[PDB]
């Protein structure tokens, strides 16, 4: 009576024998269990599920229930008095850049997407929670508190609505709720090529035989390309500018435009892949489209993982990195590649990394303008400020030159983020991520704070004194108290980035844990890793060691001063150097 899945949704793939590429989706990676971190299949549960009713009801639904015995505290109410702040000053990370941010985004985009239950038309009940802030359903409203200020400005309540689920969409199959991972869980770059094989198409070049992707007809910058857009209404990117009219780009991953940093990082990646199949043809006069593309995409996939393994998660891990994380010594197909649930939470720490504005900077990386600095606020799916704006050159300078926000306990999430994001479905620069975050936690069932310190083999405070002695802050923990009455109840996401960061890291204990079992998981669990193998040839795998983001931005950009270490701050001039003494990837090995 161990039925190994939900199948129904998804048709078994047959598994090629010669599979020298990754699929789309993920299948056959495993060969022993194909699915197995394929997308469109449930997210691991690396602890059962923990609902209200034991089942499907998030923690906060019914008034007179209780978790362990006490109300939860609202979502709304949690981030205004733990998770706000008002003053920016001294709040940015003096040794990261902030495209470690950024990073952090793009790899987050890779592993993990659990879409909210859109169904059909369900437009009528969508306005119902918005419009009248009505609990049912998939609707899970989170409600103000008294004396919000938002009650005086926006109504009752921000929309919320539920993640989706295995087996059933509407009704309910009898197992606990299991969310859906929509994209792929191997780092494999399907944020640029797509998780499934209908957007994989519409995003390639099958127009020519040269194996690149799709770039914007409308528009390109300065000689270079863009994103398509997204041809098809309505387009939250439309909406926040009627006059400019610029949509949506289109990506691998449909989340590409909801921040201009991202959208900028995404063009990287898309350049960058149509650089590679140009000199792969240059090479390979022979080779078709098919081929080119492949061999392309399999070239992007090992950038993204050794600049995340290599550069981003020792910095991010600190000195745990080796504890969760030891050198690589090959695949084995005995590990779970599946992203867990509460990894979808752990990664957001970086929510509590973005700095409230965004600068745009010219070749003296001095500010570009008058309209040099933006809030970050305006730039929730803009894209006008891209095509109509200059194009990616002076913000991927300010990824460079600018440093990321630093996490603090009295300064977690920008007010950009904690009251005027913009939601593609809703009309206001309204909503609060940090109350979103939390209300998620509850939606997809998630332990509480105390079981994943367990989880993680560490103390499990049961008082205001070992909470104090936890979180090492007497304030934050008296504030978490009073708000959920033992530590039994904070949710994961406030619980674990409330931890003081890990020497030379970024990212608490319970996190470390957490993060690191995951990446090493997705490490050891994938066929296609970079370092495996038979995957690469010997000289490729030497060429490909020698990749970076400075690399990345010289190649598909008009700058030509970049620092060494791109992850870290950089003060130009003194940390930047001339593009023509960086490291090229030498293609020389993919010559059949
Ligand atoms: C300006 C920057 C960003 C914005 C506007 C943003 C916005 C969002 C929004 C709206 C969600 C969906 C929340 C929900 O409905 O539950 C989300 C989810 C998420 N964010 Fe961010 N985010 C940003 C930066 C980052 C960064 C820097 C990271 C990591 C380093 C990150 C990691 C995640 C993850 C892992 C999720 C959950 C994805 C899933 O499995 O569905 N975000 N973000
Ligand atoms: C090098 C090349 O083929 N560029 C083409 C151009 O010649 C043609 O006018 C257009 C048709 O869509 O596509 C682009
Ligand atoms: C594409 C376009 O029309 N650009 C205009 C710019 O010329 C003008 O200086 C600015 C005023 O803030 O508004 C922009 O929308
Ligand atoms: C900044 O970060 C990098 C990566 O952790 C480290 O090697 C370097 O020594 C750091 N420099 C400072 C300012 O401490
Ligand atoms: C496809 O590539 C050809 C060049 O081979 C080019 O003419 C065309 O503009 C490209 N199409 C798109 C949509 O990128
Ligand atoms: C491979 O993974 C399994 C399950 O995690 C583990 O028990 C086993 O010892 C591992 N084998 C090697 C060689 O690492
Ligand atoms: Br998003
Ligand atoms: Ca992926
Ligand atoms: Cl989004």
């Amino acid at each position: 009576s161990w039925e190994v899945g939900c199948g129904a949704p998804v048709p078994l793939v047959k598994c090629d024998e010669n599979s020298p590429y990754r699929t789309i989706t993920g299948d056959c990676n495993n060969r022993r269990s194909p699915a197995l971190g394929a997308a469109n299949r449930a997210l691991a549960r690396w602890l059962p599920a923990e609902y209200e009713d034991g089942l499907a009801l998030p923690f906060g639904w019914t008034q007179r229930k209780t978790r362990n015995g006490f109300r939860v505290p609202l979502a709304r109410e949690v981030s205004n008095k733990i998770v706000g702040y008002l003053d920016e000053e001294g709040v940015l990370d003096q040794n990261r850049s902030l495209l470690f941010m950024q990073w952090g985004q793009i790899v987050d985009h890779d592993l993990d997407f659990a879409p909210e239950t859109e169904l059909g038309s369900n437009e009528h009940s969508k306005t119902q929670c918005e419009e009248y802030c009505i609990q049912g359903d998939n609707c899970f409203p989170i409600m103000f508190p008294k004396n919000d200020p938002k009650l005086k400005t926006q109504g009752k309540c921000m929309p919320f609505f539920r993640a989706g689920f295995v087996c059933p969409t509407p009704p309910y199959q009898s197992l606990a709720r299991e969310q859906i991972n929509a994209v792929t869980s191997f780092l494999d770059a399907s944020l640029v090529y797509g998780s499934e094989p209908s957007l994989a198409s519409r995003l390639r070049n099958l127009s020519s035989p040269l194996g690149l992707m799709a770039v914007n007809q409308e528009a390109w910058d300065h000689g270079l390309a863009y994103l398509p857009f997204n041809n098809k209404k309505p387009s939250p990117c439309e909406f926040i500018n009627t006059t400019a009219r610029v949509p949506c780009f289109l990506a691998g991953d449909f989340r590409a435009s909801e921040q201009i940093l991202l959208a900028t990082a995404h063009t990287l990646l898309l350049r960058e892949h149509n650089r590679l199949a140009r000199e792969l043809k240059k090479l390979n006069p022979h080779w078709n489209g098919e081929k080119l593309y492949q061999e392309a995409r399999k070239i992007l996939g090992a950038f993204i993982q050794i600049i995340t393994f290599r550069d981003y998660l020792p910095i991010v891990l600190g000195s745990e990195m080796q504890k969760w994380i030891p050198p690589y010594q090959g695949y084995n197909n005995s590990v779970d590649p599946r992203i867990s649930n509460v990894f979808t939470f752990a990664f957001r720490f970086g929510h509590m990394e973005v700095p409230s504005t965004v600068s745009r900077l010219d070749e003296n990386y001095q500010p570009w303008g008058p309209e040099a600095e933006l809030p970050l606020h305006t730039l929730f799916f803009n894209t006008w400020r891209i095509i109509k704006d200059g194009g990616i050159d002076p913000l991927v300078r300010g990824l460079l030159a600018k440093k990321s926000k630093l996490m603090n306990q009295d300064k977690m999430v920008t007010s950009e983020l904690r009251n005027k994001l913009f939601q593609p479905t809703h009309k206001i620069h309204g909503f609060d991520l940090a109350a979103i975050n939390l209300q998620r936690c509850r939606d997809h069932g998630m332990p509480g704070y105390n079981s994943w310190r367990g989880f993680c083999g560490l103390s499990q405070p049961k008082t205001l004194k070992g909470l104090q002695t936890v979180l090492k802050n007497k304030i934050l923990a008296k504030k978490l108290m009073d708000l959920y009455k033992t530590p039994d109840n904070i949710d994961i996401w406030i619980g674990g980035n409330a931890e003081p960061m890990v020497e030379r890291g970024r990212v608490g204990p319970l996190l470390a844990c957490l993060l690191g079992r995951q990446f090493q998981q997705i490490r050891d669990g994938d066929r296609f890793w970079w370092e495996n193998p038979g995957v690469f040839t010997e000289k490729q795998r030497d060429s490909l060691q020698k990749v970076s983001f400075s690399r990345l931005i010289c190649d598909n950009t008009h700058i030509t001063k970049v620092p060494l270490h791109a992850f870290q701050a950089n003060n130009y001039p003194h940390d930047f150097v001339d593009c023509s003494t960086v490291d090229k990837l030498d293609l020389s090995p993919w010559a059949s």
